[PDB]
């Protein structure tokens, strides 16, 4: 069999293929294909919503994102693993890839938002890691006026209208203690969706962060920071290989924090990571489960980890000596993904998704205010 699978270009394709090549190299007579989507995860969405509703049979495994198994579930996208215990996996993603008690996928990696930061430019200047976004404008302000470096961001987040920036407006808002969804109901703290979006405006207003974030994507930010131009950059575990590999400028001066807080608020970040579902219209259903329990295995999970920075789905591995040994801050990373907080689970998230992030993006481009904003974002919300 010739199985297609579905991944993230932004989750290193280059890497799943070195696992390919180990499962053809035991699987005789089967054969692995990787189509790479989008950078971005409403894009990789719109992508597989088209080929998914005309029943389109070409792609085997699709890696989806932890948002998506409502939808996939409701729209009977995935073939389901009958009788499938997910207690081998974080109960976070066993949670996430379980709807109305089917198991549409299995874990392919865990992920959660950190807080990248130059910590040769924090011993610099002396200064601690951040705790509040009130001190990462302070320590910015410091490294920016001694740097003297024309080049220089003091923080990078992401302001595109992309998924992301769904995550960039939640990180104030959950950090107040606010949620989006109350007892299965829309519940919109007006005050906390004002501040969110001040909040970012603020970074641009104050010169810590360039004046087109609102043209940022994730992977923007890690593209800039790789580079040496960003002190603080929010992103996820995957940007650790590419700040450590060849093409690099930070080598050994990255530090990795949790995410700052608002001032009174708690450290609180988005959980993220992605899953393999089977195409319900694969015409390979067999042979395509047998990659995706490889593809989800401790070992495939632990050289995703050590290879492409790819956080595991198997506690067990965080503590892993050759993990540790490759990065050794996930060693100390499975409590920040156990308890970070999840984007509404609804069939309707791409909605959800393209009202925050469009509104996120309009605030941070100066097309509206921030009050505006609230006002739009609630009023679409409450309709989806
Ligand atoms: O970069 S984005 O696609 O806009 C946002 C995504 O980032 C990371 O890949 C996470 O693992 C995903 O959960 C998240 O949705």
């Amino acid at each position: 069999a010739e199985l297609k699978i579905f991944v993230s270009s932004q989750h290193q394709p280059d890497i799943w293929r070195k696992a390919l090549d180990q499962y053809e190299a035991k699987t005789p007579g089967v054969k692995v294909v990787i189509e790479t989507g989008g950078n971005t995860s409403e894009m990789q969405a719109q992508y597989l919503n088209t080929v998914m509703s005309a029943k389109d049979s070409s792609l085997d495994v699709l890696m989806l994102d932890v948002i998506r198994p409502a939808q996939f579930a409701t729209a009977g996208w995935t073939s389901d693993f009958s009788g499938k215990d997910l207690s081998a996996y974080l109960p976070t993603y066993a949670e996430a890839n379980t709807v109305n008690g089917k198991i549409v996928a299995l874990p392919a990696f865990a992920d959660s938002m950190f807080l990248y930061y130059r910590k040769d430019l924090l011993d610099k200047y002396g200064i601690k890691p951040p705790t509040t976004w009130d001190e990462l404008k302070e320590a910015s302000k410091k490294v920016m006026e001694g740097e003297k470096n024309p080049e220089l961001q003091g923080l990078s987040f992401q302001g595109k209208a992309i998924e992301g920036a769904v995550c960039t407006f939640l990180l104030p808002y959950w950090s107040e203690g606010k949620s989006l969804v109350e007892n299965g109901k829309l519940n919109f703290d007006n005050k906390a969706a004002v501040d969110s979006l001040k909040l970012w405006k603020s970074f641009v207003d104050d010169g810590i962060s360039k004046k087109n974030i609102s043209e940022v994507a994730t992977d923007d930010t890690r593209k800039e920071f790789q580079a040496g131009k960003v002190l603080f950059a929010v992103n996820w575990s995957y940007a650790w290989t590419h700040f450590q590999g060849k093409e690099s400028q930070v080598n050994d001066k990255v530090g990795v924090a949790r995410l700052p807080a608002v001032k009174g608020g708690e450290q609180t970040t988005c959980l993220g990571g992605w899953e393999f579902g089977v195409s319900a219209y694969s015409k390979q259903q067999d042979e395509a489960k047998k990659l995706v329990e490889y593809l989800s295995s401790q070992d495939v999970s632990k050289f995703m980890a050590i290879n492409a920075a790819l956080l595991p789905t198997y506690a067990a591995l965080y503590k892993d000596a050759d993990v540790t040994k490759t990065i050794p801050w996930f060693a100390d990373a499975l409590p920040v993904v156990e308890t970070a907080k999840a984007r509404p689970v609804t069939p309707r998230y791409n909605e959800v998704s393209e009202t925050i992030r469009t509104t996120v993006n309009g605030v941070l481009a100066g097309v509206m205010t921030p009050e505006d904003g609230a006002k739009q974002m609630e009023s679409r919300l409450r309709r989806v």
